[PDB]
DNA sequence: GAATCACAAGTGATTAG
DNA sequence: CTAATCACTTGTGATTCG
DNA sequence: GAATG
DNA sequence: ATTCG
């Protein structure tokens, strides 16, 4: 419903692990901000799983 | 090199935002752990 | 003309996706070699249309 | 077959119209030789990538 | 089918702490 | 000095035109 | 691919 | 069958 209703943020991150993603999501399908959402939910379920 | 601006869900932006406000830490230094915890799980060989 | 937008045009996914990967490999972004690529082939091929 | 689907790409919008008015005066349409344009590029840049 | 558009994703530029 | 956010740039599926 | 003797 | 996108 968060996930629904909200929108986007920005958030500068190392431009090396950024470079392996553009590699990647270019070799194979997808993203940047969509790693990012994934990168990001599976931490928070990892360190902060009452937050989801 | 430096850093590179991404894009990302405001929910789970604000999540990271609340907590690292509440107890210690930044969102980029979160983001940055993330990213790179996601890249060895799934991406080993790169880096 | 600094400012100079774009026009939008569709090209074989095949040619986009080996781009794709070259851009990120190594610098740049599609458009960049879009008009890179295009304005080659006017030179190449109708120059005195510059 | 020999068919492929597209992927939208922008272009500086002057060199587009270039083509846009040179294709108009015989049968021609812009996406053939942007597809051109683009594999001319990967051909002298990107010889072995396709 | 080619050509176009509207918004989404990308990111250098810029401001907040 | 950086993290954080802005606002201009690119990207492209969706849509139009016919 | 919808219509212009 | 061809023009217009």
């Amino acid at each position: 419903a968060k996930k629904d209703i909200m929108g986007d943020k920005t958030v500068r991150v190392r431009a090396d692990l950024h470079h392996i993603i553009k590699i990647e999501t270019a070799k194979n399908g997808g993203n940047v901000k969509e790693v990012m959402d994934q990168a990001l939910e599976e931490y928070i379920r990892k360190y902060l799983p009452d937050k989801l």
